[PDB]
C-alpha cells in the first residue's frame, strides 16, 4: 500500500541543493538528479554527477544547446552511449558551455536505459515515486508566482501543461489536507524550502508536472 | 551639485508595485511608471495608468509584440500619436494580449515628448533621476539570483549589457558604502524589498542598468 508520504531526502538518494545560475542547465540538472538517486540505489553511496558533463558533451547528437537548453530524455540517452558520467567533483560545474572533458577516468556512474511515464497520469506518477526513485519532470513556470514561492502548497490558477522547465520529484505528501509533489529545483538553497518548492497534486496535472516524466534505471553498473 | 539620496516615493509620485503575472509586459509597467510620475509632478495627483493599454493598442506598429515583450520608447510614441492612455481603473490589467480598447473619455494622461539617455552614462542617469524623476530602464534578469533577491545591493557577477527586463529607477544612495540605484519591478509586493531591488551603481553599468534609459514629460 502506497505511504501517505515519500521524502527520498530521508533515504539519503539525494544530493545537495545546486545553483546554474545565468546557465539554462535545469534539464541537466533534473537528468543528474534522478541518477543521482538511482546510482545510490545501487552502490549504496551518494555522489554528485557532473552536470557540467552534459552541457560539455551531450550537445548537437540530441537536440541539447548547453547553457541555452535541453532535454533529460536526450541526456540519460548521451549517459547509455558514453557508457558513463564524471563526478561532480572530477568535472565541477562553472555555469558555461566549455569543451568536452568527458572520459572513463573519473566515472561515476552509468545508464542502462530510462523510462517516459504516461502524460498526466498523476497516481502513476505517485506509484513510480514511491518504489522507483525521484522522476525528472517538466513544470511550467513562466508565473512569477513560481520563482518567487517560498512556502506552503504551489497553487497557480494560470499554469498550464506547456512546461518549459526540467526539475526533480523527490517525494509527496500533503500540508494539513492540501496533497503536494516534493520537487528539487537548480536555483540553490535561497529558491522556496532550502532550494525544494510543494507544487499541488491531485488538481488537474497541475503545472504539467506529470506531463513529460522520465526516470533512469542502471542494471549494470561496474 | 545633487543629492547623495533620492527617493520619488517620499514625494508620492510612486504608485503601488503590480503584479505582470504570466505576461511579458515588463516594458509596459516601466512605460506607466514613468509617466505615473510625470503626472503627479504636473497635476499633483497620482493614478495608476492602463499597461493593459500598451499590450492591446502599442503593437506591430511600435515593434511591441504585447506579452511577448516591446520597448519603453515605442510605447511613450504610442501615447503621443493616440494623445492619451486610460487609467488603470478604466482599462484594467488582465496579463494576456486584448484587442484595443481604448477610449478618449477614460483617458488620465497625455505626453508631449520622451528622451532617451546615453548608453552606460550612470552619472547622466543619476543626473536625470535627480532633477526630471523616475527613469525607465532595461535590466539583464536572465539571473537566478535577480528573481531570488530579497535584500542589500544586488551584485551578479555574470550580469551583462544585454538587458530582457523593463524596470523603473525611482531614486539612488548607498547602503553601508556600497551605491545603489532603487529599482520599481513588476512582480508584485513579494519580490525583494516590497517589490524594490537596490541594484549596483558606479559598478560598470551592473545589468545594463543604463543601457537603455528614457523618461517621458508632459510638457503642455
Ligand atoms: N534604441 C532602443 C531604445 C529602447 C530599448 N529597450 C530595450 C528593452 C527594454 C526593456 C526590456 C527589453 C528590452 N532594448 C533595446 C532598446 C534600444
Amino acid at each position: 500500500i502506497l505511504p501517505d508520504s515519500v521524502d527520498w531526502r530521508e533515504k539519503g538518494c539525494v544530493t545537495e541543493v545546486k545553483y546554474q545560475g545565468s546557465c539554462g542547465a535545469c534539464w541537466a540538472f533534473s537528468a543528474v538528479g534522478a541518477l543521482e538517486a538511482q546510482l545510490k540505489l545501487k552502490t549504496g553511496k551518494l555522489v554528485s554527477l557532473s552536470a557540467q558533463n552534459l552541457v560539455d558533451c551531450s550537445t548537437e547528437k540530441y537536440g541539447n544547446k548547453g547553457c541555452n537548453g535541453g532535454f533529460m530524455t536526450t541526456a540519460f540517452q548521451y549517459i547509455i552511449d558514453n557508457k558513463g558520467i564524471d563526478s561532480d567533483a572530477s568535472y565541477p560545474y562553472k555555469a558555461m558551455d566549455q569543451k568536452c572533458q568527458y572520459d572513463s577516468k573519473y566515472r561515476a556512474a552509468t545508464c542502462s536505459k530510462y523510462t517516459e511515464l504516461p502524460y498526466g497520469r498523476e497516481d502513476v506518477l505517485k506509484e513510480a515515486v514511491a518504489n522507483k526513485g525521484p522522476v525528472s519532470v517538466g513544470v511550467d513556470a513562466r508565473h512569477p508566482s513560481f520563482f518567487l514561492y517560498r512556502s506552503g502548497v504551489y497553487y497557480e490558477p494560470s499554469c498550464t501543461q506547456n512546461v518549459n522547465h526540467g526539475v526533480l520529484v523527490v517525494g509527496y505528501g500533503d500540508l494539513n489536507g492540501k496533497e503536494y509533489w516534493l520537487v528539487k529545483n537548480s536555483w540553490g538553497h535561497n529558491f522556496g524550502e532550502e532550494g525544494y518548492i510543494r507544487m499541488a497534486r491531485n488538481k488537474g496535472n497541475h503545472c504539467g508536472i506529470a506531463s513529460f516524466p522520465s526516470y533512469p534505471e542502471i542494471h549494470h553498473h561496474h
